């Protein structure tokens, strides 16, 4: 019966993905040669192609023996408070998942394998999960027991990470106010008066406006690689005693014969006169710019508490005729700067914002947020999983290519092959489009990676294909439906087939090894950069591409990864034991490949605390998604009113609403996930 649809939602088994405990034997052993092959492939690689796996810095295996020599202390000089607070988070979760680790395999196993359901049948995999136990049995209460306890560690967990982390900024930025919506021709004097007349015991050290800078920033960046070639050619030909050629034209190399060619440019020549014309339309810019002032500004003050009476002063709010609003105060100039407008906040470290991006406000920033999204949302919502791709070829016959050959190999191999395609393409797709929203910050970057991200990916990896549904349309036509209330068990039965814990353990450990290989590997970014290196159209212009691709580690990206895997984990925990400790060393080995990535291979960012503190609220999803796995179990075979249903409800209901509290104010503190302990501001290339 359960055949036509609980399978529909993944392209289906190979060799019945191995015959015993439901192939974990198999997988397990097959990834884990996919690992000693990757790490000897990278242990060559990394040293030998072109130094794509060390640029932001041995024998052979001095890179292995390093990840295991690296001190925190020598992470936070290397690569800034960031660093050290992402692996603090990890450190957490792998200890997260040895006591739900020890109270999983330890308890909830032996209790299921004790079961009579499944006894006789052949799935010998299947005994280890909830499946097994007898309908009128209080054993059940034990599952509902601990799916409320892991809550409850989970909240511990961060409530103890989140004590530790007491993130430091520096003292630049505890004294500085981005003041956001100023009269456009608010020159620096007027608003450094205004508040050294309007707040008693200020002083104003500065008030720097902020300016379209778009443009003035490309052309710093042409002169500079003008200046580069200038002196690279120049220190060769005093050495070399010959000159050297390029084509002025893109893509030189390919000028293999002349047929309106002119490769034979002299690179002195060319680069002498290409910096001196960058430099000649870079003075037209600056003086431009002048005439482009954007209508905010950066103030920094001389004492840390007046910042703070300033901006509460602006976020203040209280009863007028209209409604409960702030109300900042008069001065001299407070008409001519329509203080009506300002909007007062603490600035951003100054490489956490875009220079650039400022540009881009009011009307014109939302109406290009919502295009991307809304094209973005409407692709995700009719083509959400790589089944429902795969499914619709099928459907027009688009397989065509295969049977011009028509090799048994490959009409059984392909749909696996396209399945790895969509599934690592789809979540691409997602993150990329933040690079165009343009963010003013790489904060703002970074958190609406995360949570776009990550929100995909719960519908992609663990919700979709759960519940054998292949799109999101087909999920909420699935949910307004006509009769939900009276069939929604012929799905919730879908959710505890044994062969669907067994596909998950089995995501869990090709994420554990190949997975992991795949994040020390980076052959997407070695791919770009080796064809980077080979269109660049002079020596000089290669070495540059070398010094330049290490970039800045994305934090949102590798948080919307992780707390992926653990939410896969934590839901399938109760239901499906065996998984946690494959979910466990998922983290060691993670955690292993982040110390080398963040050390050796990225650049330090810098990047306010929202985002770490940010991913917290993604580990509170993962035990009430588990809350949920156990509601749907209980309903469906002991019924809604039945106790175990109630309870692991009213807890629930409780947990969705405390949180919606929380979206309006982070002001509780004993029920909370989060416990506290209490000349820069200048555009990069302006001053130059
Ligand atoms: C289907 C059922 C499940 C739910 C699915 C959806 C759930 C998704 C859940 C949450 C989505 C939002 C994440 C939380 C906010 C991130 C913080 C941040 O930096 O935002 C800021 C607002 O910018 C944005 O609003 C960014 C996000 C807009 C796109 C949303 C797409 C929806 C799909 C950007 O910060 P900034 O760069 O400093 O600029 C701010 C000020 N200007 C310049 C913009 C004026
Ligand atoms: C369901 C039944 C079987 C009860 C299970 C109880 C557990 C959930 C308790 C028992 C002992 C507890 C642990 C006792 C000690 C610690 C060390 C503590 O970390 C420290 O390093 C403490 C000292 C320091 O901060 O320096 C973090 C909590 C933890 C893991 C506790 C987590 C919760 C545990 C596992
Ligand atoms: C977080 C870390 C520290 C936990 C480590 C726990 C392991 C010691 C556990 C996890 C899963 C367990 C295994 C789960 C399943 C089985 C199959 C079981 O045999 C059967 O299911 C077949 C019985 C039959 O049909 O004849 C024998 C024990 C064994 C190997 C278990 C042995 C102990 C294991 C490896
Ligand atoms: C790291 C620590 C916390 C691990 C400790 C966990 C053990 C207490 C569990 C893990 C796996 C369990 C085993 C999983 C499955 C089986 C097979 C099953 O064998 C039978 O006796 C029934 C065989 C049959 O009649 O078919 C029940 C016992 C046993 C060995 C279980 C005994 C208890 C074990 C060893
Ligand atoms: C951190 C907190 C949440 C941990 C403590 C959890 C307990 C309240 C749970 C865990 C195990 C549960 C027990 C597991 C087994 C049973 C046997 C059960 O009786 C049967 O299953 C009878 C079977 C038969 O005779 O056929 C009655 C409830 C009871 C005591 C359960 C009551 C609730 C317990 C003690
Ligand atoms: C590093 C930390 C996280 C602990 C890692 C533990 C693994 C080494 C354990 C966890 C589950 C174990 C497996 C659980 C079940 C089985 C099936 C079992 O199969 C049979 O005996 C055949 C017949 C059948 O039971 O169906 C043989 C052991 C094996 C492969 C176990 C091998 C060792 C595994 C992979
Ligand atoms: C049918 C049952 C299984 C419920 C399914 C609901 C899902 C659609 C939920 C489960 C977890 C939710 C996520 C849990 C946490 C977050 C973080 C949240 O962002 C914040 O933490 C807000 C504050 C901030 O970071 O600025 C944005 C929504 C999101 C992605 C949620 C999006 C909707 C999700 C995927
Ligand atoms: C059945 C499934 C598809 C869930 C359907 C409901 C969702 C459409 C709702 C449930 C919870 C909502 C979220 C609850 C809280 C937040 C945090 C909120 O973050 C903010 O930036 C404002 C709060 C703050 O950070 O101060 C933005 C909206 C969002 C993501 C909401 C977006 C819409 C969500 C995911």
């Amino acid at each position: 019966n359960p055949k036509d649809y609980c399978y529909s939602a993944r392209i289906r088994s190979t060799v019945l993905q191995g015959l015993p405990f439901g192939g974990v034997p198999t997988v397990l052993a097959l990834d884990f040669m996919c690992f000693l092959a990757l790490l000897f492939l990278f242990s060559i690689l990394r040293k030998v192609a072109w130094d794509y796996g060390r640029l932001a810095l041995n024998g052979f295996c001095s890179w292995l023996t390093a990840i295991f020599r690296i001190k925190d202390d020598e992470i936070r000089d290397k690569c800034g408070g960031d660093a050290v607070h992402y692996l603090s988070f990890q450190r957490h979760i792998i200890g997260l998942l040895v006591v739900v680790g020890v109270l999983s395999v330890g308890i909830v196993l032996p209790v299921n394998f004790s079961g009579d359901l499944l006894e006789n049948n052949a799935y010998s995999f299947g005994r280890t999960t909830i499946a097994n136990l007898k309908s009128g049995n209080n054993l059940l209460w034990l599952h509902t027991s601990f799916a409320f306890l892991y809550l409850l560690l989970t909240v511990y967990s961060m409530r103890r990470h989140t004590s530790k982390m007491r993130y430091k900024e520096d003292d630049l930025v505890k004294r500085t106010l981005f003041i956001n919506g100023i009269s456009k021709y608010a020159e620096s004097e007027k608003i450094k008066k205004h508040f050294e007349e309007a707040y008693p015991n200020c002083t104003v050290l500065e008030a720097r406006p902020c300016y379209n800078v778009a443009r003035l920033m490309f052309l710093d960046a042409e002169r500079k690689k003008a200046e580069r070639g200038k002196l690279y050619f120049t220190n060769l030909q005093s050495k070399e005693n010959v000159p050297a050629m390029i084509n002025p034209k893109p893509c030189g190399h390919l000028c293999c014969c002349v047929v309106r060619g002119c490769e034979q440019v002299e690179a002195i020549e060319y680069y002498t006169k290409l910096e001196q014309r960058l430099k000649e339309d870079y003075r037209r810019e600056k003086e431009k710019v002048n005439e482009k002032p954007l209508g905010m500004a950066f103030v920094t003050f001389h004492n840390e508490t007046i910042t703070a009476i300033i901006l509460k002063d602006f976020n203040v709010c209280k009863c007028q005729g209209c409604t409960c609003r702030g109300e900042p105060r008069a001065s001299s100039c407070s008409e001519a700067l329509h203080i009506s407008n300002w909007t007062v906040t603490y600035a951003p470290d100054p490489q956490n914002i875009y220079w650039e991006h400022l540009s881009i406000r009011g009307f014109i920033w939302w109406l290009r947020c919502l295009v991307i999204n809304v094209v973005l949302f409407i692709l995700l919502f009719f083509l959400t999983t790589p089944a429902i791709i795969i499914t619709t070829m099928d459907k027009f016959n688009v397989t065509k290519p295969v049977e011009y050959l028509n090799n048994p190999i490959i009409t059984q191999f392909f749909p696996t092959l396209l399945l790895w395609c969509f599934s690592a393409l789809l979540p691409t797709i997602v993150y990329y489009s933040a690079f165009f929203e343009a963010h003013w910050t790489r904060s703002g970057e970074n958190r609406t990676t995360m949570h776009k991200c990550y929100t995909f990916l719960i519908f992609m990896v663990l919700l979709l294909p759960s519940l054998g549904l292949s799109s999101l349309d087909l999920f909420f036509r699935w949910l307004f439906d006509k009769k939900f209330l009276a069939e929604a068990a012929i799905r919730f039965e879908c959710v505890f087939l044994p062969d669907n814990g067994a596909f998950f353990v089995n995501y869990v450990i090709a994420s554990a090894f190949i997975g992991n290989a795949m994040d020390l590997l980076r052959i997407p970014g070695l791919l770009m950069y080796m064809i980077r290196l080979c269109l660049a159209r002079s020596a000089a212009e290669r070495r540059n591409v070398k010094r330049h691709q290490a970039y800045e580690f994305q934090f949102g990206a590798a948080y919307a990864w992780m707390m992926c895997v653990f939410t896969v984990v934590m839901t399938y925990s109760i239901t499906c034991p065996i998984i946690v400790p494959f979910g466990l060393m998922y983290m060691l080995l993670k955690h292993l490949v982040d110390r080398y990535n963040l050390y050796y291979a990225y650049l330090p960012a810098k990047l306010d605390k929202k985002i770490h503190s940010g991913a917290v609220n993604q580990v509170v999803a993962a035990p009430i998604l588990c809350l949920f796995w156990l509601l749907f179990f209980s309903t469906m075979r002991t019924g809604f009113l039945a106790p175990t249903s109630m309870f692991t409800f009213v807890v629930l209901v409780i947990t969705i609403v405390i949180c919606l509290c929380h979206v309006c104010f982070g002001h509780f503190k004993y029920l909370s996930a989060h416990n506290y302990k209490i000349a820069k501001y200048i555009a990069q290339v302006l001053q130059d």
